[PDB]
């Protein structure tokens, strides 16, 4: 027998649960964890093929693919409103979210060790199958809508529309032609197949996934439940919830859920979030300046003048100046020498 | 809570966006985030085989091949124009570019999750057989318009060569050839399987790449956008795109579309980059004379007539004299150094 | 000129297969943004 010790100096944990923990605001940066989930979206056929896509082609042709929403996974998203950081301030060093840890996961698998309701077979006296063929277990998170990049590949591809597929086909949009850029918005949009990131365009998103190829792939799960997942980076910060609205993203398809035929069909499934959050200190730079100018932005119509910036100039015309100059022995130099010979 | 805290003397973006921020003026560091990408070269046969490439032979024989352009992927490159730091200057450190991080990413798949489509129907009332097979998704950075190394097997074949090919066909063609030395200085012309590193040049680029041989084999991706590979070494550095244009360099087999008939095609895609960079200061490396030797005589003529130069020589003697001593009673030596001291060694 | 040369990809100008830049240098004491403002053509459209 030997001495007991401590418990500590707690920062508190009061607050607790659900959606209910947003409600306030509270003593300086504490920090709070929060149990959510969020459906999935497989464009589904059904309410049986919940968490599944609807059974797939095998073909079609480039030139003829055209579906229908129910095969077509859209992104699982919820913008999540956050209470404040930021109220009646004007300036100084503001605050926006960094959450701090995150643990999310596509949640639901022990039911699909089923194949003895069925599968589909495997064969010989062997039971059902699983479900497995390719798998995606994807999220990313960001504290911006997020600028997507549509990618197809056979711009001679069609498809439906809400199923905001990649806009504008060209033989370069089989190699994503400049647009398809878009933001999610909407719980479910962009059947997954059909947009990527336009990702640098999401520097304040984080993405993980890794789509996992071969052709049947066992999958395999790790509920080992201590990874902690930090939102921060190489500075140590994540991204930031500026908005206190939240654009949550992810794509989970766990695999080819392999209806009775070999008809199969995914099985992708809702996801969870378990969030560790925190209130962080940026800098106003939001002032009044911005919202004078804002107003009178509205106050003005929009005339058709003509366009003369960008592509549509017709000025002519950005150079810096710079405060007295010495007397260098000319003003124009090539900064890139334009090699052809050289 | 909001708060007045401390808020992070973070640095400071002045700019960004593309091109345009080249232009720029000088800043010391000076560094950047450059988010490029670059599109496949795949023999692309078209605009739908676009990226991806033509479809390839089964059962053959090095004799029994004649390529044409279309199956065959070259390496894609360019020369990115950099700015130039030395427009002015004049002082005795020299800046250069010394390269700092790329978190670069083949880029944009989705639509590839058709199993539809022309997909082979595998089988069952499941779907096709997509894309896949071996994956090679490989760059390579030059500071350099880098050495190649041509690799052929097969010099019973009949080769293309806009899709520039390494030439020579030895039986040691068919492995190392020391001859098959090339250097990629071209877009789409280095076939890929045809060309190597000419890795003891290339020194002055950084390549990663893995070659995924296999059957079908799974892509497995991250997509992680928040950890680039530095491309610093011991020293600190990655290629010196000592270049202040840029030597991009790559190769990224998806696999390949099966078609429905098998009309197995390797399919290629688009990489992303996303560069960091900086300016380095260095000594001079290099002497006047060596440069001088340039202007003069290039903005000139050519003297040569009856034959001196070379060792055709109605020249004669090359000798030193030199000093005014004493007396060596040798004196009609033969007066050397050996290098490193003075060699005197006659017959008399 | 004293280099030897290739061919390649246009990662430039127009013909840019680069999309961007981001220049740094100095600090700043961290504001709002994650990104850059300053016209209200770029703010407001």
């Amino acid at each position: 027998p030997k001495k007991p010790k401590e418990p500590v100096q707690v920062p508190k944990l009061l607050i607790k649960g659900g959606v209910e923990v947003l409600e306030v605001k509270t003593g300086v940066d504490a920090i709070t964890e929060v149990e959510c989930f969020l459906n999935p979206e497989m464009g589904d056929p059904d309410e049986n093929l919940r968490g599944f896509s609807l059974k797939l082609s095998a073909e079609n042709d480039f030139s003829s693919d055209s579906p229908e929403r129910k095969m077509l996974p859209c992104y699982s998203t919820a913008r999540i409103p956050l209470p404040n950081l930021n109220e009646d301030l004007t300036c100084g060093n503001l605050l926006m979210w960094e959450a701090v840890t995150v643990q999310t996961e596509v949640i639901g698998i022990t039911s699909m060790l089923n194949l003895h309701a069925g599968s589909q077979k495997v064969h010989e006296h062997g039971g059902g199958k699983p479900i497995q063929g390719s798998n995606f277990h994807f999220f990313a998170v960001g504290g911006e809508p997020l600028e997507m990049q549509g990618v197809l590949m056979n711009y001679r591809s069609k498809y439906p529309d809400g199923t905001i597929t990649p806009k504008n086909p060209t033989a370069q949009s089989q190699v994503m032609n400049t647009d398809h850029k878009a933001y999610l918005d909407k719980n479910n949009a962009y059947p997954v197949e059909c947009w990527v990131p336009d990702p640098s365009r999401n520097e304040n998103a984080r993405y993980f996934g890794t789509f996992t190829g071969g052709e049947n792939v066992p999958p395999v799960l790790h509920v080992t439940n201590t990874a902690t997942t930090v939102l921060l980076d190489e500075q140590g910060v994540g991204p930031l919830c500026k908005a206190d609205s939240l654009y949550v993203s992810a794509a989970d398809i766990c695999g080819l859920f392999t209806n009775s035929s070999g008809t199969q069909q995914w099985r992708g499934l809702a996801r969870y979030f378990k969030i560790r959050l925190r209130k962080r200190s940026v800098k106003n730079p939001y002032p009044i300046s911005f919202l004078l100018s804002d107003l009178i932005n509205r106050r003005t119509q929009r005339v058709d003048g003509q366009p003369m910036y960008g592509m549509e100039s017709q000025v002519e015309e950005v150079r810096v100046f710079d405060g007295t100059e010495r007397l260098p022995g000319d003003p124009d130099m090539i900064r890139y020498i334009d090699k052809q010979g050289q």
